[PDB]
C-alpha cells in the first residue's frame, strides 16, 4: 500500500453522558468547558474538557480535522481525543488537564518553580514532539500556551488545529495564507511557508525560552511584520537570566538558519535528560534548593534513548 491505513477509532459519545460543570476558557474560536463523563452502566466518572465553537459549516469541517488528528495520537505526552459529541455544533471531548496551560502556570507560580521542574518539562515536551515526528506529524503551533499541565510533574502537548500529516516520501508542508503565529515560526516558514519537523524544533526553542523566562513574550513590543527582518540580520531571543550557556546554546541551535543543523527532538530528549540529572548545574535559580509545587556525566537511561 502507498501509505499505512489509519485504523484509529473515532468514538461518538451521547450528550447525556456528559455534564458541563463550568466554563474553563473562552474567547475567539469557541469556549472550553470542564465536565464529567460517565460512560453508560460503567461505574466510572472521568474528568473531561469539552471544546466547542454558533454553527457554521466552515467551523465543523475544521474541528473534525482536529479530531481526526487527535484521534490518531497515543502517547503519555500528547493529549488525545476521548470522543466527539454530534450536537448541532460538534464538541471535542478530551481528558481534563486540571492545572491549565503551562504558560499561565509558570507565570502564576514563577517564584516556586525549581530547575528540576523546568528541565523535566523540556524533556517531556521533547518526547511528545519526537512522538509526533514518529507519526510523521508536523504540529506547526508548538508554544508554551499549547502545552497543558496534568500535574506539575506531567505535561502534554495540545492544539492540533494546524497539524499536518506527511507522506512517506513527502518532507515539507507547503502552506497558504491564514494567521500563523510568527514569533514561534522558523525562518523558512515565514519566508516560504515551508514547515517540517525541524521547524517545529525552532518553535520548541522559543517554547523553552518562554519557560526559562517564566512566561515572557518573545520580542515583546515588536510588531510581527518586523520579525522576519530581525531574524534575517542574525538576531535571536536573549539568554534568560537563569540559563547557563549550556542551556542557552541549545536554544540557539534550535534557531540555526540551516534547518538540518538544528537538533532532532530525540537529541533534545537526551541532552535535557542529562541536565535533569544535575539540575542546579544548568539552571541558576535564587532559592532553588527549597522549592515545592503540588564519571557518569554521559549516562542516559534507555527509556530516554530513542532511535
Ligand atoms: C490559552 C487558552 O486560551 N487556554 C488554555 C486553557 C484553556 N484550554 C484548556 N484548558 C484545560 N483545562 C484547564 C484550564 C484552566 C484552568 N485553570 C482555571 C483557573 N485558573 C486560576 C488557573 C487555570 C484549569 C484547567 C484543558 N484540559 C484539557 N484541555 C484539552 C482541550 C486539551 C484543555 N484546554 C484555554
Amino acid at each position: 500500500s502507498g501509505e499505512a491505513p489509519n485504523q484509529a477509532l473515532l468514538r461518538i459519545l451521547k450528550e447525556t453522558e456528559f455534564k458541563k460543570i463550568k466554563v474553563l476558557g473562552s474567547g475567539a474560536f469557541g469556549t472550553v468547558y470542564k465536565g464529567l463523563w460517565i460512560p453508560e452502566g460503567e461505574k466510572v466518572k472521568i474528568p473531561v474538557a469539552i471544546k466547542e465553537l454558533a454553527t457554521s459549516p466552515k467551523a465543523n469541517k475544521e474541528i473534525l480535522d482536529e479530531a481526526y488528528v487527535m484521534a490518531s495520537v497515543d502517547n503519555p505526552h500528547v493529549c488525545r481525543l476521548l470522543g466527539i459529541c454530534l450536537t448541532s455544533t460538534v464538541q471535542l471531548i478530551t481528558q481534563l488537564m486540571p492545572f491549565g496551560c503551562l504558560l499561565d502556570y509558570v507565570r502564576e507560580h514563577k517564584d516556586n518553580i525549581g530547575s528540576q521542574y523546568l528541565l523535566n518539562w523540556c524533556v517531556q515536551i521533547a518526547k511528545g514532539m519526537n512522538y509526533l515526528e514518529d507519526r510523521r506529524l508536523v504540529h506547526r503551533d508548538l508554544a508554551a500556551r499549547n502545552v497543558l499541565v496534568k500535574t506539575p510533574q506531567h505535561v502534554k502537548i495540545t492544539d492540533f488545529g494546524l497539524a499536518k500529516l506527511l507522506g512517506a516520501e513527502e518532507k515539507e508542508y507547503h502552506a497558504e495564507g491564514g494567521k500563523v503565529p510568527i514569533k514561534w515560526m522558523a525562518l523558512e516558514s515565514i519566508l516560504h511557508r515551508i514547515y517540517t519537523h525541524q521547524s517545529d524544533v525552532w518553535s520548541y526553542g522559543v517554547t523553552v525560552w518562554e519557560l526559562m523566562t517564566f512566561g515572557s513574550k518573545p520580542y515583546d513590543g515588536i510588531p510581527a511584520s518586523e520579525i522576519s527582518s530581525i531574524l534575517e540580520k542574525g538576531e535571536r531571543l536573549p539568554q534568560p537570566p537563569i540559563c547557563t550557556i549550556d542551556v542557552y546554546m541549545i536554544m540557539v541551535k534550535c534557531w540555526m538558519i540551516d534547518a538540518d543543523s538544528r537538533p532532532k527532538f530525540r537529541e533534545l530528549i537526551i541532552e535535557f535528560s542529562k541536565m535533569a540529572r544535575d539540575p542546579q548545574r544548568y539552571l541558576v535559580i535564587q532559592g532553588d534548593e527549597r522549592m515545592h509545587l503540588p564519571d557518569m556525566d554521559d549516562v542516559v537511561d534507555a527509556d530516554e534513548y530513542l532511535i
